[PDB]
């Protein structure tokens, strides 16, 4: 069985959160409204109609759940920092309530010996910011986002050595812009009537840049200003599914590369290369911007550390979009490719509770070996894996916690990643369970339980543990 002995001497083991998820307190002390506050507030786009109003309220809670950190042995918390507390207008007011905030929550886990992973942006742009330029949308942006990141390396960079200045930017674009899913909720009407504006075809592309621009213009900053001082490090969290070949042919070979490519590289490329993938410039064209070269200089290395949030593998085939019929712009037609679990009907593994969350453990291993061959070895936190299990108000408390399947899960993708490590030589360097706690997840509410601890929403957010909580501390004995 699995030890802390089964890695590398030092490995962190972790548990990732997200503020938006967690909080709760969304009126208090000051904090200004975000865009997913308008999004939950507005019909249609939260599919059990909650909120996040309160969350696990662990703006409250944090103490308690520090100790149920503790109770597994743990050796770090991934949260992030609510832009809106620290500059509720985006930019302009700094809101000190914010600062005294994050500092309690990060000296209360150093006192517990459990490292601070912070991230600085986990989707909660101030609305005052999508209000003032579309937030996003706009160039204004970079500096605006680089501010408020070096505000939190002067208030926070003596204690915190480990940030992570995006997550998911690749799920934000896709969701945020093209689908229309996920907040502001934007995207061409003619592809999805539910969205109230957008453009599918061109919004992701320019997204995307000002993410990437965005996360070098705080890099920058933490190099030129902090790094010597603070002695920390950088990195970004990016949503990856693994890709395998939906048949055993060199065109859907190729089409599983690409649709990598398209998702990981989109960002990574830039980060490591100094431009977009090839396969995007030809196939995006002129709807994909181009970086001049004192930005490549400045993405180029951007990056101390890759952070993989990994949940899932899907088959993918090439694709051609009909030529005939009116073309309406989107990021998986631009791909060239389609994804999917299943392959002649056969589902590629067991299903999470969630409806994209296929159980396939040896994409863990795949990705690792494929981030070490085309970035050249960079360190690697895997900074996001998990399950979740379904709502079920039909049965007991007790029935809830046993969540084996879950166990499994971790049992066998931690397997994948030790052997990625040992076998085959991937400088992985940590591993985060998402999530801590039960939460609010976005769009599906609170119809999915992802945490190894169950919180009951019927009696003022009581938490108990599931039987991973066991198995963790077991894991994690020292």
């Amino acid at each position: 069985g699995l030890t802390r002995g089964s890695f590398p001497e030092g490995f962190v083991f972790g548990t990732a959160s997200a503020a938006y998820q967690y909080e709760g307190a969304v009126k208090e002390d000051g904090r200004g409204q975000t865009i997913w506050d308008t999004f939950a507030h507005t019909f249609g786009k939260i599919t059990d109609f909650s909120n996040a109003d309160v969350a696990v309220d662990q703006y409250h809670r944090f103490e308690e759940d520090i100790q149920l950190m503790a109770d597994m042995g743990m050796d770090a918390y991934r949260f992030s920092i609510a832009w809106s507390r620290i500059y509720p207008n985006g930019v302009g007011q700094v809101n000190q309530a914010g600062i005294d905030h994050y500092n309690k929550l990060i000296d209360a886990l150093l006192a517990k010996g459990i490292q601070p992973y912070v991230t600085l942006y986990h989707w909660d742009l101030p609305q005052a910011l999508e209000d003032k330029y579309k937030g996003w949308l706009d160039r204004q942006i970079v500096d605006d986002f680089a501010a408020y990141a070096e505000t939190c390396f002067r208030e926070f960079g003596d204690r915190v050595k480990h940030w992570i200045t995006l997550n998911e930017p690749h799920t934000v674009a896709i969701q945020g812009y093209d689908a229309g899913l996920q907040a502001p909720g934007r995207c061409s009407v003619l592809l999805h009537l539910y969205c109230k504006a957008g453009n599918s075809g061109t919004e992701p592309y320019v997204v995307a840049h000002h993410f990437i621009l965005a996360h070098a213009a705080a890099a920058s900053i933490y190099r030129t200003k902090y790094k010597a001082t603070q002695n920390g490090q950088l990195g970004i969290a990016f949503d990856v599914m693994w890709f395998e070949p939906m048949s055993n042919t060199t065109i859907d070979i190729e089409a599983a590369k690409r649709a990598q490519e398209f998702q990981l590289g989109w960002f990574a490329d830039p980060f490591f290369f100094g431009d977009y993938p090839a396969t995007m410039r030809a196939r995006v064209g002129e709807r994909l911007p181009r970086f001049t070269a004192d930005e490549a200089a400045v993405v180029k290395g951007a990056l101390d550390f890759v952070g993989i949030n990994h949940y899932t593998t899907y088959y993918t085939r090439h694709n051609n979009t009909n030529i005939i019929g009116t073309l309406l712009n989107n990021t998986l037609a631009d791909t060239g490719t389609v994804s999917l679990p299943f392959k002649n009907g056969k589902p590629i593994g067991d299903r999470a509770n969630s409806i994209w969350l296929y159980i396939v453990p040896r994409g863990m291993r795949s990705l690792m070996n494929y981030v070490k061959e085309r970035y050249n070895s960079p360190p690697v936190y895997i900074t996001e894996n998990g399950m979740d299990d379904s709502n079920n108000p039909f049965i007991s408390i007790k029935d809830a916690l046993k969540d084996s399947k879950r166990i499994k899960y971790h049992n066998d993708y931690l397997t994948n990643l030790a052997a990625s490590i040992k076998e085959d030589g991937c400088d992985v360097r940590g591993y985060f369970a998402w999530s801590l706690l039960d939460n609010w997840e976005w769009a599906a509410g609170y119809s999915s339980r992802f945490g190894l601890y169950f919180v009951d929403y019927k009696d003022n957010l009581k938490r108990y543990p599931k039987n991973s909580v066991q198995w963790f501390k077991a894991l994690l004995k020292t």
